């Protein structure tokens, strides 16, 4: 179940009720959303798209940092066993929760050296009180799917939702879009980042095509594994691409007024990627193998074999 306080949470409860009843949590909030934006770079780093998962741990050589972007009316999830400090980001944006917080827990839950020391740590972020209730309902969802696990989950962080809105002009949007995590100090912290790649537009098209939430990262072997990913042609790509920065907002995004500002920018690249490949499977990929990526010895990704 989820513990704050060390005692069980009563749901349903709006984020901000829960906040407000809890100080340790009201501090966090208030902290977190008070930190300047912090530009990470690639050194590194992982960083982690909507729909997928990373999780690795401290004796990892090659990430030190798994982060996420953009935020809008999606949540960013960190579940960290605090003992042998295995960290899983991951950024959910409502496709399937009931499968997707096993998914967050299998992860964890597989580290061993987890019975002497520490405990399991859950930290939410994103959204903001949106009109289509799409973020409140993400919420509920995510603190209701972790709440039914056997494990004792501690809440620790929760900046969702009303407690993540601002406004401007009548116009509400989020203030975290961005989070990173320090999976040796286990710091959580606003964060942007610039490099988001590598196969930033092959991953952004699995998503936008409808794929489902995937893990990414072997910690193992350190290595990035990609695909193969299949899909169907995307329908009426053309069309889409052929529209104004206007209509694109309007309605392929969650949130029309809310989106950062290269939002358009980055959905043009994921169509444009769709229409020259509208079947990967057995263009992109060889002999069913994934495109793998280590970090080389400056930090930057690189492919191998």
């Amino acid at each position: 179940p989820l513990l704050v306080e060390g005692r069980r949470v009563r749901l349903p409860q709006s984020a901000g009720d829960l906040v407000r009843a809890h100080p340790p949590l009201e501090e966090r909030a208030r902290l977190l959303r008070g930190q300047s934006v912090q530009q990470v770079g690639p050194q590194g780093l992982l960083y982690v798209q909507q729909r997928e998962l990373a999780v690795t741990s401290p004796k990892d050589g090659s990430i030190s940092i798994l982060g996420s972007d953009d935020a809008t009316t999606s949540h960013i999830v960190v579940l960290r066993h605090t003992g042998n400090g295995a960290t899983c980001l991951t950024h959910c944006d409502g496709t399937d929760t009931k499968a997707e917080v096993p998914l967050i827990m299998n992860s964890i839950k597989s580290f061993s050296d987890h019975a002497q020391c520490g405990r399991l740590e859950v930290h939410l972020v994103g959204g903001f009180s949106d009109d289509r209730q799409l973020s409140q309902k993400l919420t509920h969802q995510l603190l209701s799917e972790f709440d039914r696990q056997e494990d004792d989950i501690h809440l620790v962080t929760l900046c969702v939702t009303e407690l993540n809105d601002r406004e401007e002009n009548e116009n509400h949007f989020p203030v975290i879009y961005g989070i990173a995590v320090n999976i040796k100090t286990a710091e959580i912290y606003r964060a942007s980042f610039q490099d988001r790649g590598p196969e930033e537009q092959l991953r952004a098209a699995r998503t936008l095509a409808g794929g489902p939430m995937i893990s990414i990262y072997d910690a193992e072997t350190e290595q990035l594994r990609i695909g193969p990913y299949s899909w169907t042609p995307f329908p009426h790509v053309d069309f889409w691409l052929h529209q104004d920065d206007k209509q694109i907002l309007e309605n392929l995004s969650t949130s029309p007024l809310a989106e950062p500002p290269h939002f358009v920018e980055h959905i043009r690249s994921t169509l444009m990627f769709l229409k020259k490949h509208p079947s990967p499977a057995h263009t992109l990929f060889s002999g069913n193998k994934a495109l793998l990526y280590k970090k080389n010895e400056d930090g930057l990704w690189e492919k191998i074999s």
